[PDB]
């Protein structure tokens, strides 16, 4: 038979070990040649796998790249202006890789050019509360100073927006060992830490869903009229530039000024972790100066664009997809990931050429220029928002398939939250001691979902990834899922090499996953998923499933408020209206589910109808005026977070109304603006509730 | 049999003249107890008729009324203060109704309050030439002076918006004979002119789609959070009031300053029509000074909202709307247009009572506080938009069925043209001396189309009505019809009655259509365009006749440009893409229509699939961003004229950038947002004819 065992059987480990290497023998940097050439290598393999059609789709993009001939760097001056310490110039090069051309050296894309000199303040993560606790608490003044910040926590995009708004003038990240060196395991290449040389890459600019930074709303297509810089969306203002944990050493060494105000602001390293500004007594004359020559360029991207015609409803979508540009030989991320999609589009292409066709119409994209912004993504979304909002059914990522070897990690939206459940109880455990048993009692024993005994752990979408264009600005429903690390174990953002030269193949196949069996789990999990979406008869989402979460974060959101008791009772704040909605979005859905299993099945409009409820469900969600000031996030009842785009934010326009309330100047105004908020979400939830009435 | 020609028979004039009367014995003014009293009477004979669910849908919205102890009125005042003129307080009412409670006075819905007091200059109609030509040629400066302008050409918001923008500090309008008195024709009673008694009333918001002034977004809701007065939406800053032209000749008749530019400006009364400011030398100390003591108010309105569910398609919306409020008797406003409504109604709900249903479902739409700015289809629209969006078919307006009786006019999206040719040759002419013939002869006769013979003129939709929310807002494909005048013979903005007293069931039995067979006419039409639009098993909208226009808007906005050719090679400003995209919408719509006519005719997914593609055709052209400045106004082929919401404008986002550029001071900066325009609308055009390309 041709069913969904059938496509997980073919899928083979040994497979996606063999793309993973083939992938990772050179750097795949967005807008490069080496980048262009896999991009022509996958559409062509994609072919010959089977698809019906397999075109490239290229953009017109802003980048960023290091000056190869004027280094970054980042010195302590003297009083006389001799540069009497620098940071490196580029990572060791790994063991038989120091031959490798093209590794482009560590930096911050984004980064405007200068050389500003200055004392240093150390601002710890710098999320907002680290500027609270500056500012507010320890009357420390980030105006006109240089900014050393330590990664994690947070998107380092958010940490620039943060110092920039403190008056830095110039931001130097770091990996400190506390965040990104596991206790008792060895550096690269003999463990899967971060040696003292490496260095974490990244983009640092607040996009807020916008694509390319010249052309929000639109294709960077051939004929587009771009903003000017000046008007571009999202670019810091002040130079930005990461460094290692041995040249972080170097410069945090000699601060002075204020002891750290408690702990959780000191890491790893042996200095004292001092705020500043400026050095102690005997330095307090030298001063720390940044040399930034990276400039930004509109660069040609491509998007590989795979398609598997569907036999029955080829005009409804379900895609597939994830990014193939890396920072360097991105072992993890993303090619880990596209390796699993290679191997799903392969084991698809096996059944379609024995005459299956999927249901509906499976979409499958290699993604570009992600690490520069979610480019690629967003600009094919942006060039093809009407059929998307018209069809899409759903969209399933598919970046960097593992992060740990401990568990699953799944976020996506409620509507799959059954669906998930379902496909891991098929599935059978790759983990240690749960031979024989499914996915799901492995992944719920492991990670045991915080409301209801005897299920897993699933979080709500954030952002930082290929599905933010999908889900937070076109409102089709999305899931992610990857192996994952014990977070009680370190409790790291990520993992130690992310974005550095040292993450590679045989980062993965010595240290992560030797006989590929998490790939395989993680492969069988996306490629199920896009399996029953395409597939299944009904629509495989649980409208029900939103109604518990729906009624989980008015709760939270209710409660936020309720630290304010006296202006509730002073502005008249009243979350009934909310409430109401969420009620009735529960009746209107437990009414919907049992027509959905009673009616006559013999009956496609019917079931079309419902297919069409179903899926125009987490339409529903999306407001086209957009949350205030963030136009491209308009579901209203998920964005990236204000403080951090990692992290999802549940009714985050309310959330941002409350955020800090009690230090807004207008306490009217701004109670009005939760007000507000509150109307504008239980509009939507009623508004999303009546999809699901009967139609007529 | 139950098709179409059985919807048509069941219709009788008899019935309609019977309706009209029944429903303009008393005002139904928005807000009022008499119009929600009628609401009910409809909602219960809409049941009666068979509807299958009658329901009001009631918003709290912003209106305004005058104060009934304090009455608005114009004077001149002498130097000491005696008030030596005081415009009338009420219209004589007409023979018979002399006893009528509740007539609300002639006044500027939503004036704000005030008593200004200055020199009087005469605007003209107040279009923007209107002011250019005093600015600009005259150096007539309106700061601080009070206008007066004559009602005509463009819609009387716009009026008010330039002559705020020229610096008026109050507004006055008047009917002159020469726009509302047609030569050889009597006043009212026993005419159809206009007498110098009678007075237009009616809105001067600029709402720009916005709907009620305090909830721009959405609905109007119990619990919905309203903007303060001084954020609202579309209010005016400076006092306006109308009058007629007997009170305006006693205004007129003593103005100075400079003689009228040219015979272009002066109208009929026995006046110079000079522009002023101020009086002639012995009355030079004399001054004219408005009271306006009107209140804007939050009032609940009701639309009748009702269904007859679709046999086969019950998720597919056709509506047939138009309002109900009037501002008095509303004879031919819109009671014309609604008694054609009721008979449509009672006409579907006979075929119903048989066991027929249509095969998609008919929506009928009784709004309420159109003359206060298309308020209750607006709100309603917003509060149902994520059903509309997905589920609309088309939206067929209802208002006034007859504005004369000379020939059809019918403006809609191109999607409806070839239905409209079709329908109208199965009619039956009702004009004399076409006896026997069809309408689309006498039709085409009377008003050729001015691009190709022996095809009738239809034009673009503007606004001005209750359609706006649906196509210009949600790209739901509309379209109308009425009878005319032959504007050839007269060429007056409209009736003279119009918003007047004077409009009343003897207005129209006794001039307009005493046999009420333009009435029969007319609902013919839109009845059997809402019957083929529900019933067609593939939507009858032909994408080719939007290919066709395309080209025509495309050649006009290019010819507008090429009046400036040095900075079209200055700024490099290409329309290339443009007609690219047209081109390729041409061919694209082509393939699809060859595709539609040679589908398996026994796959109703593939039909369903054509009518999606048709549906969201006139859906593709809307852009969330909106238009400048207008973000309600998203479609991006139309928009209601930024100097005339009445009228439609093609291509307005290029439009407007390229209009008055020449006086543009950063010359650089205007063809830049130009050339920005041009690739919204090709990138628009593109996207909107991939929608018909093959889905997979
Ligand atoms: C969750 O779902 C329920 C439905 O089960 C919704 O209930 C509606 O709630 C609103 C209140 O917010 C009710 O509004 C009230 O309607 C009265 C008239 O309703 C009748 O007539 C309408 C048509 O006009 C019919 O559709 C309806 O069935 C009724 O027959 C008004 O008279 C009320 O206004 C008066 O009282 C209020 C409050 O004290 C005053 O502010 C007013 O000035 C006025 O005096 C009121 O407007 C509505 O009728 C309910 N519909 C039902 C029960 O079907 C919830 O609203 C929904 N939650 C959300 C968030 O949408
Ligand atoms: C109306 O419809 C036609 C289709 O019939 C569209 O034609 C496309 O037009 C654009 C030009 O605007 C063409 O873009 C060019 O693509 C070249 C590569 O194309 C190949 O590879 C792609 C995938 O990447 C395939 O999809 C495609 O089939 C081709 O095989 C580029 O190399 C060109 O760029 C180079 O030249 C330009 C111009 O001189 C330079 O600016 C660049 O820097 C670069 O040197 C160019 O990008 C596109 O290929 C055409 N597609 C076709 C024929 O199918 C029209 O665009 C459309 N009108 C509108 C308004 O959309
Ligand atoms: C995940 O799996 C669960 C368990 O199989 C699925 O729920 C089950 O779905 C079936 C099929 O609709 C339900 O059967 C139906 O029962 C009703 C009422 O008794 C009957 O009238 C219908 O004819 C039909 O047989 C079954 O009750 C239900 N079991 C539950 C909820 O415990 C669930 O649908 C799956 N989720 C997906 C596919 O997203
Ligand atoms: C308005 O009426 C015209 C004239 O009746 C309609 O166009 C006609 O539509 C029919 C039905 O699709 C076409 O017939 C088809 O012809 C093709 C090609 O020869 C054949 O392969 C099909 O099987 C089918 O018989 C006919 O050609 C066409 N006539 C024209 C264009 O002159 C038009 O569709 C109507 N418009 C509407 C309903 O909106
Ligand atoms: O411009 C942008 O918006 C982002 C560009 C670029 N993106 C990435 O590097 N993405 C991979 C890293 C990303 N990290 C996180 O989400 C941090 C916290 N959550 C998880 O790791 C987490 C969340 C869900 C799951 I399932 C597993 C882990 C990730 O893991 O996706 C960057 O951040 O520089
Ligand atoms: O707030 C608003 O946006 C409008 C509120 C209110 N609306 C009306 O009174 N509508 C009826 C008058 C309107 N007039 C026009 O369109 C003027 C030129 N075109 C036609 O008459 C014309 C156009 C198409 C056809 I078919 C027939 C005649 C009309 O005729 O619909 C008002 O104007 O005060
Ligand atoms: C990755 O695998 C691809 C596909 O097998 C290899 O590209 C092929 O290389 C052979 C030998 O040079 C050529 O004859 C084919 O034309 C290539 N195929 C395609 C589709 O490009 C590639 O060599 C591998 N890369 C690495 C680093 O191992
Ligand atoms: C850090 O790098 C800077 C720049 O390369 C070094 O300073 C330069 O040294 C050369 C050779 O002695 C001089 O001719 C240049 O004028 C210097 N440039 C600047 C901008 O100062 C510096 O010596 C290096 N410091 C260390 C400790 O290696
Ligand atoms: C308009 O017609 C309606 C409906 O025929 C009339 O309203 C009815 O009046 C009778 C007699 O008063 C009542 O018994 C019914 O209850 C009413 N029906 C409804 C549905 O309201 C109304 O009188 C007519 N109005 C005018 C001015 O002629
Ligand atoms: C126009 O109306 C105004 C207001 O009614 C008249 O002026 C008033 O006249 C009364 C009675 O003589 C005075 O007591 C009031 O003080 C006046 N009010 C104001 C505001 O002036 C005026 O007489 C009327 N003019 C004409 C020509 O009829
Ligand atoms: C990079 O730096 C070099 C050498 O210092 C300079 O000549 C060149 O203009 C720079 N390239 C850029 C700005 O792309
Ligand atoms: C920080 O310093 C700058 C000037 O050096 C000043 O404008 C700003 O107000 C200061 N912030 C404080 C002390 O709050
Ligand atoms: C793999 O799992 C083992 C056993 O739990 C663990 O000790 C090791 O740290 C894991 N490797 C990685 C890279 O997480
Ligand atoms: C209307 O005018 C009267 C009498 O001059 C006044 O008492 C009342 O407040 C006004 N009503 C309003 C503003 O609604
Ligand atoms: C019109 O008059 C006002 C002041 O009375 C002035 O501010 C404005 O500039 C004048 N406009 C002209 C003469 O252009
Ligand atoms: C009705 O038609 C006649 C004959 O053309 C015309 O003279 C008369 O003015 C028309 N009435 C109206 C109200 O247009
Ligand atoms: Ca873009
Ligand atoms: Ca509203
Ligand atoms: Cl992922
Ligand atoms: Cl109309
Ligand atoms: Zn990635
Ligand atoms: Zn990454
Ligand atoms: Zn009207
Ligand atoms: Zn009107």
């Amino acid at each position: 038979k041709h069913n969904m065992k059938a496509f997980l059987d073919e899928l083979k480990a040994e497979n996606i070990k063999k793309f993973l290497y083939n992938f990772t023998q050179i750097p795949h940097l967005a807008g490069t040649e080496q980048n262009f050439q896999l991009a022509k290598q996958i559409q062509s393999q994609w072919k010959e796998f089977g698809l019906d059609s397999v075109e490239l789709a290229h953009y017109d993009v802003l980048l960023s790249y290091p000056n190869k001939t004027h280094p970054n760097y980042i010195s302590i001056i003297n009083e006389d202006g001799n540069e009497i310490f620098n940071t490196s110039l580029f990572e060791p090069p790994p063991p038989g890789y120091e031959n490798v051309s093209d590794i482009v050296p560590p930096f911050s894309a984004f980064s405007p050019q200068g050389m500003p000199e200055g004392d240093l303040v150390y601002v710890n993560y710098a999320r907002t509360e680290d500027f609270f606790k500056l500012e507010r608490d320890m009357k420390i003044n980030c105006s006109g100073k240089i900014v050393i910040a330590r990664y994690g926590k947070v998107f380092r995009g958010n940490k620039v927006k943060n110092a920039q708004l403190a008056g830095a003038k110039g931001v130097i990240l770091y990996s400190d060992p506390a965040d990104y060196f596991a206790p008792g395991v060895k550096s690269y290449p003999d463990g899967w830490n971060l040696p003292g040389g490496g260095v974490q890459r990244g983009n640092i600019l607040n996009l807020n869903g916008a694509g390319d930074p010249l052309t929000p709303g639109y294709p960077a297509n051939e004929y587009a009229y771009r903003r000017g810089i000046a008007e571009a969306v999202g670019l810091p203002s002040i130079p930005v530039h990461p460094i290692g944990y041995y040249d972080a050493q170097k410069l945090l060494e000699k601060m002075g000024g204020s002891a750290p105000p408690d702990s959780s602001w000191r890491g790893s390293l042996k200095v004292p972790y001092n705020v500043g500004p400026g050095f102690t007594g005997n330095f307090s004359t030298q001063k720390v100066k940044m040399h930034i020559h990276s400039t930004n360029e509109v660069t040609r991207i491509y998007n590989v664009i795979g398609t598997l015609r569907g036999a029955v409803e080829p005009d409804r979508y379900v895609i597939l997809g994830g990014h193939r540009d890396s920072w360097v030989f991105g072992g993890i991320d993303p090619q880990s990931g596209a390796a699993v999609v290679h191997e799903i589009v392969r084991s698809f292409g096996t059944l379609k050429k024995e005459g299956w066709r999927p249901r509906r119409t499976i979409l499958f994209a290699s993604w570009d220029a992600m690490e520069f912004g979610l480019l690629g993504s967003t600009e094919w979304a942006e060039e093809n928002s009407r059929l998307l909002q018209e069809r899409g059914v759903a969209y399933i990522n598919a970046d960097s398939s593992i992060e740990g070897n401990y568990t699953l990690r799944v976020d996506c939206t409620p509507l799959m939250y059954s669906l998930v459940h379902n496909l891991t109880k098929e599935l059978k455990s790759p983990d240690e001691g749960f031979e024989g048993k499914s996915l799901y009692e492995s992944w719920t024993k492991k990670s045991p979902s915080p409301e209801f005994s005897g299920m897993p752990r699933i979080s709500k979408l954030g952002s930082g990834n290929d599905f933010e264009v999908f889900f937070q600005r076109l409102g089709i429903a999305s899931g992610r899922a990857r192996y994952t690390k014990n977070w009680e174990t370190n409790k790291f953002s990520g993992y130690p090499l992310y974005h550095s030269v040292y993450e590679t193949y045989e980062l993965v196949e010595k240290f992560y996953d030797p006989m590929f069996k998490y790939h395989l789990t993680v492969a069988q999990v996306r490629g199920g998923m896009v399996f029953e979406l395409a597939n299944s008869i009904v629509l495989p989402f649980d409208c029900r499933d939103y109604a518990v979460v729906l009624r989980k974060y008015a709760d939270k959101i209710y409660s936020i408020s309720m630290k304010h008791p006296q202006e509730m009772k002073t502005y008249s704040v009243s979350f009934d209206s909310l409430f109401s909605a969420v009620k009735n979005f529960t009746e209107i859905a437990s009414k919907f589910s049992e027509r959905l299993q009673d009616f006559d099945k013999s009956n496609p409009i019917v079931l079309r109808m419902m297919n069409d409820q179903l899926m125009f469900l987490e339409r529903a969600f999306i407001d086209p005026l957009g949350l205030p000031d963030r136009p491209f996030y308009r579901h209203v009842i998920y964005a990236p977070s204000s403080h951090n785009k990692y992290a999802g934010e549940s009714f985050p326009g309310i959330y941002d109304a409350l955020f800090d309330i009690e230090s807004k100047v207008d306490p009217s105004k701004a109670w009005g603006e939760v007000k507000r908020q509150i109307y504008v979400a239980a509009f939507t939830v009623q508004a999303a509730a009546e999809t699901l009435s009967e139609v007529a």
